[PDB]
């Protein structure tokens, strides 16, 4: 019950709930809480939350959650990120 | 949402909810209702209820639910059935 799988635009991003729980107040912080099945899109057959967003930049967002420093991917426009 | 899978001792018995809903008051009748996830053993990963019983005779119990006539399997003792 420590692992959580985010399905962002069809790409499965997997992480521990502690990682999401680091940065409070943000959307993924609300994901990490146990009252998240009702709040967010979720299918119990695969145990994944689905967000209809660009996955390539969510990699860097989740990297912010993991390491603690926010960086900009040099392969997307400024406004996109 | 019309199909329901019963896992009886490791053998998957599949049926429609109407079939279970035919005979009221019995255990499978309570299974057919929408408030059955909490009442009974159930895992959302496979969407199956698990009962730790002999499956070979549950075949005949479910056949009672389907056809409407209760028969005894001639391959098990009287007290077992
Ligand atoms: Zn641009
Ligand atoms: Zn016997």
């Amino acid at each position: 019950s420590e692992r959580i799988v985010i399905n962002v635009g069809g790409t499965r991003h997997q992480t521990h709930r502690s990682t999401l729980r680091t940065l409070p107040g943000t959307r993924l912080a609300w994901l990490a809480e146990p009252d998240a099945h009702s709040h967010f899109d979720y299918d119990p057959r695969a145990d994944e939350f689905f967000f209809d967003r660009h996955p390539g930049v969510f990699a860097h967002i989740l990297n912010y959650y993991r390491t603690g420093k926010l960086h900009c991917p040099a392969d997307v426009c400024g406004p996109l990120y």
